[PDB]
DNA sequence: GACCCTCCCCTTAGGGGAGGGTC
DNA sequence: GACCCTCCCCTTAGGGGAGGGTC
């Protein structure tokens, strides 16, 4: 009352760090009362401990610092102003990051299925949910000569809504029975959709469609060059065997195993294919 | 396939910034393949933008850069944890957030009440409902010799619970005819609670309570020391007049108009009585 | 002894230059 | 011409010292 607090006093009793209160005089949001003109010492009086509730509060908000000097200057009516765009702040906020937990949660289970794979180069026949996917026309690639860079348009329209870039590689091609690799090509190249955000003035040479839900004859295994071919051969064999009928193309998914330069690069390929 | 991308080729292919890409090179997060030992240029291949899909989730749902160079070394397991980390920490800031988006919804409720006053310095009586708040014995205190750091304490509970520390400045006293300031004293001061998340390790010497629900014989206005006892005057003789029965304490309450440093303070005086 | 002062260095993830040199 | 290089300065909100000087 008749005296003032030093810096330390006023740390105390307003839970703030002298630090701050050092630096919040530094940018004059709150300055001491006093300072001796011998010591340098900041001195503050009662009156004005209260000027550090709003610092507080829009400080647990996260107000920068910088607008909370202009948030000092309000009346009641435009600080309740002040006050409804930080809400709107915080709703968006808030339906990012619950968009996010979606997504992960999705992200998540998809990873888990490739990790129970019921085992690697046999075939299996499973029954599949959809998968929504963008598509391009792969004009004349593939297998031989398909690029990571062949990827990136679907890439952006992907990463623009979903936010999640990283994700397994698609393509599809006719079932055919190929007798060597060279003799094969991609009819369109693919990759999956995980949320149900509209996708941004999305250009005609992509097609939003699915991997319908079905009964699929699979291969799934880690690649290699000579394994890419031979295991496809399987497949063929398989249905040829069991004289299944096929309705789609063959779909095939290669999704890395790890994403660190100092290992050596591995993939998972899955190969499926729609039986009736 | 057979070349390398220059910086600004990735730059287009992955949106990510050449800065960036230069930056992560600095790091060792994701260094080109190969660099010009005469020009210093950065080169790429086709196969390594598969890494910056990691880095560009991670980075998408806010992992520090140090932490994806622990992130790329995973197999898919230990990746699959990773995310479930990532998860929790999301529901914690989901939790965090829509705690807030209620405070600063009542901390408005609260603003514009008190800006639908009826009018200034007049009596009326009006239903209000109960207020939860923090108090303490206000060990011989009075209008006369309280301060800002007599608050300081409940602040600190408060604001562990709450986050949200501004709010009006409450104490209570008995109802007298008092014939002078100095003749009275305050039983308790308090402050008000704006959340229902439990007090971390409250001391005895705080009281939870309220302000209970009831019809009250108000009074509110800008302070001024003259006004101050002048308008409690007014209260007793509205009370005396209408043969009204008083069933609780004097509520003081007290708060900031603003809180600029530039302006000259200014204060809402708000003083009721809880009557049958 | 305890408290306070200034000044200097640190962390994040780059963006915006300037002034080269290179495709 | 357009692209790329290095190096330097900038923003946030302080925390952690060191080496004074002061209660
Ligand atoms: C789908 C083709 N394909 C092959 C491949 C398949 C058969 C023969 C030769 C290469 C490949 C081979 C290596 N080593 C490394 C990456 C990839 C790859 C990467 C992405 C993608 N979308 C397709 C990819
Ligand atoms: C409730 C008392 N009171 C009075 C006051 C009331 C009557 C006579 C003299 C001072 C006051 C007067 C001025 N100028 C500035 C701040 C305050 C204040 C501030 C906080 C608080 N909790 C109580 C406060």
């Amino acid at each position: 009352k008749e005296s003032y607090y030093s810096i330390g006093e006023v740390s105390k009793l307003a839970n703030v760090s002298i630090k701050a209160l050092r630096y919040y005089d530094k940018i004059d949001l709150f300055k001491p009362a006093y300072v001796d003109p011998d010591t340098s010492y900041r001195y503050y009086t009662d009156s004005q401990l209260i000027h550090l509730d709003l610092i507080k509060s829009l400080k647990y908000i996260g107000t920068p610092l910088e607008e909370m000097k202009k948030a000092q200057d309000l009346e009641m009516e435009e600080l309740f102003a002040f006050y409804t765009e930080q809400e709107r702040q915080i709703r968006e906020k808030l339906d990012f990051l619950s968009a996010l937990e979606q997504t992960i949660s999705l992200v998540k289970k998809r990873m888990k299925r490739q990790m129970e794979y019921p085992a690697l180069g046999e075939v299996f026949v499973l029954d599949e949910e959809e998968i929504r996917i963008i598509q391009t026309e792969a004009e004349g690639l593939g297998p031989e000569n398909v690029l990571n860079a062949s990827y990136s348009k679907l890439k952006k329209f992907i990463e623009s809504a979903d936010g999640f870039t990283n994700n397994s590689y698609g393509a599809t091609f006719s079932f055919q029975p190929y007798t060597s690799i060279d003799e094969m090509t991609y009819r369109h190249i693919f990759t999956p959709v995980l949320t149900n955000k509209q996708i941004s003035s999305i250009t005609p040479d992509m097609e939003i469609t699915t991997i319908p839900k079905g009964r699929y004859a699979c291969i799934a295994y880690n690649f290699s060059p000579e394994h890419y071919f031979l295991n496809l051969q399987k497949l063929i064999k398989y249905i040829a065997d069991r004289q299944l009928t096929v309705v789609s193309d063959v779909y095939e998914l290669i999704i890395p195993i790890h994403y660190s330069p100092k290992k050596q690069e591995e993939y998972r390929v899955e190969m499926k294919i729609r039986i009736l």
